[PDB]
């Protein structure tokens, strides 16, 4: 069996423009939630979001090109480039066929779709950009990155809303484990903080409305949560077959040991009280790892700060772990970053990897008051330091009842 | 080692609302290209497309549900049911965890994004539909289907533009072969005949402009081809593990034996003149099959009717098959259907499977004059009848330079 490892990281988040800066901010509990100011939020019930600050795409992409790609692709490409240099692979003609990509997104280029539509409405079809389609569709990040680095291996893009990042990472490992690839760039990127994005989620009343204290709005498992907080960003991993990485002597962050999947088959947006589908996914990830519930130190929960959702996940954690539950620490970093959607699973899977490296677990900020049936150890306010920890569990449960989990092992 | 077979078919296309009706029209060489009507095409250079005709979604799903769906989700769901009904699956509780879905789309619900955006512009974020997000994002076809039939297994949605159909089917087989599921519903759906969709491809100058003779416009490998014709529809397959299929006495259409992936790493929309990316994908699908070039009877080519693209595919077939290039028959059904994008790989893979069943090969209509560097047997005008064919190859080469090919075996 071919073992798969993480040999390169890159990311853009609301609390940092690099991996390490974001990780520092995460451990120190700094919030990335700000007020939106790039469009008039007068009529909107929600006026804040987790935004990427001081991002200049001209470090990564010339502006001539950056005009041919929606912001979510710009993030994705940037984060991909970070991971590539972090990996330090040599791309040769004998290598190319064996290096590919698995990068997705939940919503994609909403921003550039809005632009082009207004242009169409105002000026007709001839005011539509000739690069409309390549700038907006979900798989164009991998499109840009493969071409940039001359990667000619398998290239896919899984779009499963909030489960994108996890699914992409997971299936990238499957592709490598199947011998179809030796190296994969995997992850997700998102920028749904647009008029339609904020408006759309607002119309569904899935958004928090605590405009008076934005950085306290995201409060998973707290009593006064009123919906999730929207966030932008991109997370990217370089996955590699294990012997291949050592033979070239790469820095090896962690091992991808388990990948489990399931669906709720319940409701399109809300999860089941029981959490059967979420539980199913973790059981599967664990079976894939050949590992028991009592070997897991930390669970990066979905933890979206939604009423129904946060309850479901806990009930699912209790169901799977039984009563290793209270011994195990369960934190959502979404208290800081907000919900990144398609990039959520990728950015959070990086935290679970870094957590193993540094043996430090991020806290769930704004957990001032436990909810009714929320008794587990959510690492309430400050980052713990733990020791001799070896297995991590990363969760994401997306719209459509799509569930996915990854298990990482310390190496 | 787990073998994967096809136990169910369902589809919606420009030439039929069922599989057998579509198949009939394809063998009879009927065109599905019509002039567009659901918006004013006065200012558009291209005013025709392959449209699904006489489709009523209330045949399949109630109008309240119908209301919360973009057209591409409606098509996908309808075809999903057809496949499930054809499969004759007994969904019990234990069974349920072992059945999932892998259904994608290249562009998704562009139509309803236009509608809600126009509403927003006219009335503000409070006139956005509360079902905006669940009605537009790509992975909601699998979402509805899982809920409908109580499927709790793995659920993904690969969004790789024109290659979506093939990647979804292929990875559905991988999931089954890896043992993460026993049954998988797979395929793609597309509805890009919208003002922004036709305008977007029109802006890129990739579309045909033969408005005077719409049904002769799609003419792959002809000398006077002037771009692809956009098409709509949805194709779906129920994939299943061989032992599981026989034990229940299933209708077995064929075997999924090979799956190849690659990327061009060259340009965002145009393919290279070789061949090389397309060649890689075919070679890998061949290797996956454990099979030689001389064992494949028919190639359902990508064949979009584009100047560069058609020449590239031929050259790709030359390099791979060598001496058998001329012994092998190569046809694109896009001559009649047009290019269905993310549903192209799905609907055509069905043609490759039906070809095995009936030992009949569809022609590529409008082939009046082969191009200069075209020397292969394209099945010029009429459907051919063949015997002893055991292997088929289905190709799809989509934007972003992502390539895929599936190998099917008669059994």
């Amino acid at each position: 069996k071919r073992r798969v490892v993480v040999t390169g990281l890159g990311m853009l988040s609301p609390v940092g423009n690099t991996v390490e800066s974001t990780w520092k901010a995460v451990l120190a509990g700094q919030s990335g939630i700000s007020l939106i100011d790039h469009f008039d939020t007068s009529a909107y019930a929600t006026r804040f979001a987790g935004l990427v600050k001081d991002f200049n795409c001209e470090d990564y992409i010339s502006r001539k090109d950056a005009r041919k790609m929606d912001a979510f692709i710009q993030y994705g490409v940037a984060a991909g480039m970070q991971a590539m240099q972090d990996a330090g692979l040599d791309i040769t003609e004998a290598n190319a066929s064996r290096i590919g990509a698995a990068i997705g997104s939940g919503i994609g280029g909403l921003g550039l779709i809005e632009e082009n539509h207004t242009a169409l409405v105002n000026g007709g079809p001839r005011k539509i950009s000739p690069f409309f389609v390549p700038s907006t569709i979900v798989n164009m990040i991998a499109g840009h990155l493969t071409i940039m680095y001359g990667l000619r291996g398998p290239s896919i893009s899984i779009a499963t809303a909030c489960t994108s990042g996890v699914h992409n990472i997971g299936h990238a490992a499957r592709i490598i484990a199947y011998n179809d690839a030796d190296v994969m760039v995997a992850g997700g990127a998102e920028k749904a903080s647009t008029p339609l994005g904020v408006g759309g989620f607002g119309a569904a009343r899935a958004l928090s409305t605590r405009n008076d204290n934005p950085q306290a709005a995201s409060r998973p498992w707290d009593k006064d949560r009123d919906g999730f907080v929207l966030g932008d960003g991109a997370g990217m991993m370089v996955l590699e077959e294990y012997e291949h990485a050592k033979k070239r002597g790469a820095k090896i962050y962690a091992e991808v040991v388990g990948f489990g999947m399931s669906s709720d088959a319940y409701h399109m947006t809300s999860p089941p009280e029981d959490g059967s589908g979420a539980a199913l996914a973790m059981v599967n990830a664990l079976r894939d790892a050949g590992i028991t519930t009592s070997q897991i130190g930390y669970i990066n929960a979905h933890g979206t700060s939604t009423p129904a959702g946060d309850k479901a996940e806990t009930q699912a954690v209790k169901s799977v772990f039984g009563e290793d539950a209270y011994k195990v620490m369960v934190s959502s970093t979404k208290s800081m970053t907000g919900h990144l959607l398609g990039a959520a699973g990728a950015v959070e899977s990086i935290f679970t990897v870094l957590a193993l490296r540094d043996q430090a677990i991020p806290a769930t900020i704004n957990l001032d008051n436990p909810d009714e049936g929320c008794d587990l150890d959510y690492v309430p306010h400050d980052a713990r330091q733990v020791k001799d920890m070896e297995y991590t569990l990363c969760n994401s449960f997306g719209f459509g009842g799509t569930n996915g989990s990854l298990v990482f092992r310390k190496v």
